[PDB]
């Protein structure tokens, strides 16, 4: 289950390197 947060969209989320992605999804995993 993914959760993107209320500011990120999913289409230009998907856009970004995969070292920006696992950043960002760790970022949501601490906040959830």
């Amino acid at each position: 289950k993914i959760t993107f947060p209320s500011d990120i969209d999913p289409q230009v989320f998907y856009e970004l390197p995969e070292a920006v992605q696992k950043e960002l999804l760790a970022e949501w995993k601490r906040t959830g």
